């Protein structure tokens, strides 16, 4: 909700509350799931040239108890410059540039963009990036967006290794750089492309069992259809050294894949069928090929209205319990989500 | 404070400051208290006849340092609809209705309240509860309000009782029930709730063994003339805490409150609170698991300023069991000063 | 931003996002720094002569992970009332009084601020602080203000020393009061003077520093007109002061200078040099330098709600036993931030 808009500043403080429940046989899933989110956007005008902006999300879990730890935690913090038409630059918590066209998909009722997680090079919301973007591709191409973003290392809690934000391997990163490139082709339909490379660290060569080499790189193209209140997207992203094997360290090699359709009704209801699978290759340990996520989504929300609704989701989980999802704690069962949820 | 008001959706930020000190011989409550509470609660007109609304309450201890862990925490988050004359229905974390009658004697200055605690079946707050409320019987008679709740497992951290959310077994539920009734300047009100207990419960804690945690509430106000008077009484199985060894067998918890608003701002308050422990296991037998006598005043400077003493005088004495269980014997004085917004 | 003001009551929802990098050989403050603060402050309007107001301030880090512990604290939870010329009286979470005048030299664009720390006596943001203020003294002499502050006990987590709010020796104080004086002849001078007991853990757990009371005593002079800023303090502490995490000096002399300017277009450059040393420390210690630098940066304010910095901290701290063993820096670091206001 905008709050304040006075004197060139506007301040919105925005969020939503999310009763929300889980049932599944997997019981570290399964339950009370209840949470919100908390945040505020700003803009201050500078001058005709020049826009400052800032922006701040918080995640409050609600589905513990009041002596238990850990449960809020910043997803975007991140403070920037709009230059006129021609560009912004914003440096803090955002998202990796991989996003821009991966968030296509990520569009389910509660489920799906879980073939990457946060704080996983530049696949979603990372620590220290910086961000260029340029929505007419430098005045030559309007509607031709472009980014380029670089992130600082983000190291090992102690030793050789460490920065001052240190954290565990499955969220490291060496220095590194992504780029994207989206464009509408026509009317409602757009296309898009997004590649990144980060350099490894030392304790992801060594301390999980799976996955070794210099560098994480992905390669991402998609594709999205919207209008005619009919919503299709599909994006293709091969990644190295890039995407985790659940707990047991990062795939050498992974293929992954997101499909999605969806339908507005006029009446509010938005029905969704979606299939996602993580393909991954060349893992240690005699694992070889495997299935890292498989799955068919099928849900729908009802929009009351803007600021209301409530929703369905059902994951048919297709893969199949063996050594490897059990080692990694991948969860092969379904789960059926119910939500209601208040926006402002 | 209203912050947003305009095509159908309005929202409130709204919270207080407490600068608060506690006096006592127990070093464990002696000392800076102060501390904040933050929250949205936010509506939306749907339509004529249904609006939707969700409410966020935050806890922020300020009494420890800025390296000290785990000093904040969610009191309420939930989401809900409410239909007309048909009621309301919420999810999330919220009240469980138990506390619609044990609220009632939940008005003393400072202290009180603590016969129950939160995450303790549906006498407080709690996780995962699904709410549906009903005023005046369907518009049939005005005055009389009910309320029938859910709430789903909330298990251990692992193993076969576990569930997403999980917790030690202080906190923890099976799947339960609860109803209230309240009719009414001199309200009467009863609540029951039924809850499986978990495994956890029956095998980690020395004290408290059962299937099911039970609790029937009947309660009385009057409010009016500036005088406020309430008392109720609770007879508990399986679901009063027996301090930090486990849950008391059976338990009865009485409450009695008065108090009186003078004009000028004044409003003085005596309490008299006791919780009666039966059948404890190890040797405990019947204890006392709280009783104290409480006076106390608030003086309101207006509806955003006040500031308030109270004074528990505590009636346990010093025992194995109130060592071994954490339960304090000594009396405590508040002092605070709080700005609400 | 004042979000609300309607019959008597006002508040204000404010913070800031701060975008920050430091580059450094220390590995343990090198890389991403980005945090952000929010708060709101309020009043309200009792009768003529009396207001009731609340602050609070949360620091939220944002420069680890999604499931990083600890992120997030409380700076600031006080609540008061303003008495008109009487003065003001407020208790909580809030600032010691020694701050009154150690402030003045906490200008610099990132860095500074550092001889000391929070919930470290009355030097900074303290737990159980009752403060007194009056401005103008009674109304009666313009720029004439003075502080008086009690805090009581903030003990240990248990034991005969606990209290409910407890925590380590180097947090820690006993009972203890403390005074400010300033007085505006652009020009300011300042005193500020405190006493706490020390507790049994600062005196049991930690390598150095020994005492049953924790003293310090601060001047101040500050210009601050015609777009210069100058300010300078000194500050001798008894048991009071950090040696990193060997203890605490049993004397300190720390001392803050600093000259800024502020051009029109917007760019505020800043020199300063900031000195902490160390006496009379046990186990052959003897005199240390705890902390010692140059600092030189500047601020370039967009507008009221923009700005973007550097700052350079030369340490000329070296690698010695003390500051190995008190994991104290030694090195250089250069931040570079951009930052939204609200
Ligand atoms: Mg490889
Ligand atoms: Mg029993
Ligand atoms: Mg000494």
């Amino acid at each position: 909700a905008e709050i304040y808009n006075k004197d060139g500043n506007k301040l919105d403080l925005y969020g939503k509350i999310d009763g929300l429940h889980y049932f599944s046989d997997d019981k570290s899933v399964d339950g009370d799931q209840t949470y919100m989110r908390v945040g505020v956007k700003g803009e201050t005008q500078i001058n005709d040239q020049l826009t400052g902006y800032g922006q701040w999300e918080y995640n409050v879990q609600a589905n513990n108890t009041e002596s238990s730890s850990d449960q809020a935690w910043t997803r975007l913090a991140f403070a920037g410059l709009k230059f006129g038409d021609a560009g912004s630059f914003d440096y803090g918590r955002n998202y990796g540039v991989v996003y821009d066209v991966t968030s296509w998909t990520d569009v389910l009722p509660e489920f799906g963009g879980d073939t990457y997680g946060s704080d996983n090079f530049l696949q979603s919301r990372a620590n220290g990036v910086a961000t260029y973007r340029n929505s007419d591709f430098f005045g030559l191409v309007d509607g031709l967006n472009f980014a380029l973003q670089y992130q600082g290392k983000n190291g090992s809690v102690s030793g050789e290794g460490a920065t001052n934000n240190g954290r565990g391997w499955s969220k490291q990163n060496g220095d590194g750089f992504g780029t994207s490139l989206t464009y509408d082709i026509w009317d409602g339909i757009s296309a898009g492309f997004a590649y990144s490379h980060s350099k490894r660290t030392d304790e992801q060569n060594s301390v999980p069992a799976l996955g070794r080499g210099d560098n994480a790189e992905t390669y991402t193209g998609g594709l999205k259809y919207d209008a005619n209140n009919i919503y299709l997207a599909s994006r293709y992203t091969q990644t190295y050294n890039a995407t985790r094997a659940g707990s047991l360290g990062f795939a050498n090699k992974a293929q992954n894949f997101e499909v999605v359709a969806q339908y507005q009704f006029d009446f509010g209801l938005r029905p969704s069928v979606a299939y996602l699978q993580s393909k991954g290759k060349d893992l240690e340990r005699g694992y070889g090929d495997q299935d890292i996520l498989k799955y068919v989504d099928v849900g729908a929300t009802y929009y009351f209205n803007k600021n209301m609704s409530t929703y369905v989701d059902y994951k048919i989980n297709l893969l199949d319990d063996n050594s490897f999802t059990r080692n990694a704690g991948i969860s092969t069962d379904d789960v059926v989500a119910l939500g209601l949820v208040y926006q402002f």
